[PDB]
């Protein structure tokens, strides 16, 4: 991913907002994330995985765009990831045209 510059956007089909920014491997290195699977996470059977990860597989693999059962859909499932942190830090961007950018 080191050429990643937006969140893959093809499952979505048919977008409402722009492609959310994201230089993957700059925006971890500054977010002084270390851990793959604080994103690319295992979940079995209601459990979380604290040595695995699941680097390689889209979310969309395993997240629909619908909800499934607590499995949330798509854009939840990055709203919540996403969002989600830099809410909980108070860093990074937490307005929907900061991440979702008009350029
Ligand atoms: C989920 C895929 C995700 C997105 C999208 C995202 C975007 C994002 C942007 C565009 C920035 C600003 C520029 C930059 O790349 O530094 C930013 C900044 C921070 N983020 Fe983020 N971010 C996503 C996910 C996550 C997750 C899961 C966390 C926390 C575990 C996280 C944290 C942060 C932090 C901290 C920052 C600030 C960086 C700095 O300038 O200090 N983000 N994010
Ligand atoms: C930990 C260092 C880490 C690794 C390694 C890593 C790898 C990785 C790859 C190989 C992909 C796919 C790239 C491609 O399709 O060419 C990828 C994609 C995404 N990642 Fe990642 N990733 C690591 C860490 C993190 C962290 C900490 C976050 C969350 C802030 C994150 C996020 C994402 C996202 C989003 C994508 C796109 C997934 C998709 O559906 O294709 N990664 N990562
Ligand atoms: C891709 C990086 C990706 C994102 C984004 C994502 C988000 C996400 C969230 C925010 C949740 C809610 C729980 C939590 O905060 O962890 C969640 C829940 C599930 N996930 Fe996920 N997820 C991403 C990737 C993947 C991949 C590649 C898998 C399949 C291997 C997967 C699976 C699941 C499952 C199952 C759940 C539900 C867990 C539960 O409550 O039982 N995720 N995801
Ligand atoms: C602010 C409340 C806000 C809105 C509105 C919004 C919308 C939105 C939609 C409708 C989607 C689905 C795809 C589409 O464009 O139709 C979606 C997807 C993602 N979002 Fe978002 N979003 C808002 C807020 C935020 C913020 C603050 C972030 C960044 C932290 C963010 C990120 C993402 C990501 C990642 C996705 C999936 C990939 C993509 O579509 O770019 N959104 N959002
Ligand atoms: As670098
Ligand atoms: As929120
Ligand atoms: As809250
Ligand atoms: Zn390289
Ligand atoms: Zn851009
Ligand atoms: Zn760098
Ligand atoms: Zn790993």
């Amino acid at each position: 991913x080191e050429d990643m510059t937006h969140v893959p956007t093809d499952a979505f089909g048919k977008l409402e907002r722009p492609a959310a920014v994201f230089n993957h491997d700059e925006h971890n290195e500054k977010a002084g994330i270390e851990s793959c699977n604080a994103c690319h996470h295992v979940w079995v059977n209601g459990v979380l995985a604290e040595d695995e990860d699941s680097v390689g597989t889209p979310c969309s693999d395993c997240h629909a765009l619908e909800q499934d059962g607590d499995t949330p859909g798509l854009q939840d499932a990055y709203h919540q990831q996403c969002w989600g942190c830099h809410e909980k830090q108070a860093k990074g961007p937490v307005m929907c045209g900061e991440c979702h950018v008009k350029n």
